[PDB]
């Protein structure tokens, strides 16, 4: 297992999406940025902002937390390919969208049945429908220092699963009193979206059709589970991370599973990655992209086969 990283800048490049020209990726940084790295010799430019406040001069490169509202914090990036537009989760911003050039983002949600949004986290779009799923992580508590103590000391169930759809511009309430619910993904067939439940330990899968249609069921237990994202397979990434037993400290895994609940594949990180928690791994062209919020360069897994 080989690992590259890409010098970043901003900080905690923690989720990625692609376009159709397939060259290069999407980040969400901690300064508010989504960004874009246009390839080997020619760097990361500025791609998008969910904040329309956003300017050089006053975030760039911010990691001060008391600067978050006004220039945004993306969580989560998920690129319509039939539209060529991107859509965003924002800790400030909530639900945007942006087109193909980039630069502001159009705010398209920020509340469901009377509830505000307090902290979109996991975004993705229906490539077939064009309709629009994503979590919230709680309905009291935002991204704050003050905010992520509360979640962990009240062991806070409020998160929700929503959707979006872009003919009606309504949102609908999918699922409520989530336990942290940090990843969602839709299956390849669109009959099911699979939702992460951070502090619960376990996938759930939540039915678009079928005769359970509109219910959710117990999927699989995985430790600590964050963002989850399908591959060309119609396969499940999982980041995870498991409290080592004689140690004292965490053991960070990528999980794949099926939409049954197989673990297929077990994937223990490198360093620096190995012994902290991460927030995505995701598979694209041939190779695992790594999100984290510790370190200022993407990090990329690959396997060397040159000798068997
Ligand atoms: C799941 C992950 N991501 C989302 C959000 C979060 C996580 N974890 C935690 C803890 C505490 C608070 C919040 C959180």
């Amino acid at each position: 297992l080989k690992k590259i990283f890409i010098e970043s800048p901003s900080y905690a490049p923690n989720a990625f999406t692609f376009d159709s020209t397939d060259k290069g990726f999407y980040t969400s940084v901690q300064d508010g940025r989504v960004i874009k790295y246009e390839g080997p010799n020619s760097g990361f430019t500025d791609f998008a902002y969910a904040s329309p406040f956003w300017n050089k001069a006053f975030c760039e490169n911010s990691t001060d937390p008391e600067k978050r509202p006004l220039c945004g914090r993306t969580y989560d990036i998920s690129y319509d390919y039939k539209n060529s537009q991107m859509y965003i989760v924002d800790g400030h911003y909530h639900l945007c969208v942006v087109g193909k050039e980039g630069g502001y983002a159009t705010q398209l949600a920020t509340s469901v049945q009377g509830v505000p949004f307090k902290w979109l986290y996991a975004v993705t779009v229906d490539q077939r429908t064009g309709i629009v799923y994503f979590t919230d992580v709680s309905s009291i508590h935002d991204d704050s220092p003050e905010g992520v103590e509360e979640i962990m000391n009240t062991s806070d169930r409020t998160g929700r699963l929503m959707k979006y759809d872009p003919s009606t511009k309504e949102t609908t309430l999918l699922l409520k009193e989530l336990h942290v619910p940090g990843g969602a993904e839709i299956s390849a067939d669109g009959s099911f979206v699979v939702v992460a439940e951070f502090l619960s330990n376990r996938i759930v899968k939540y039915w678009l059709e079928g005769p359970k249609k509109g219910s959710a069921e117990f999927l699989v237990t995985i430790p600590n589970p964050g963002n989850i994202k399908r591959n060309s397979d119609g396969h499940f990434w999982v980041s995870s991370s498991e409290e080592l037993d004689g140690g004292q400290r965490v053991v960070s895994r990528g999980i794949k599973f099926d939409g049954f609940g197989n673990i297929l594949q077990v994937i223990p990180l490198p360093p620096p990655y190995e012994g902290e928690h991460f927030e995505q791994i995701q598979e694209h062209d041939g190779l695992l992209y790594i999100g984290s919020l510790f370190h200022s360069s993407v990090g990329i897994l690959v396997y060397d086969d040159h000798d068997n």
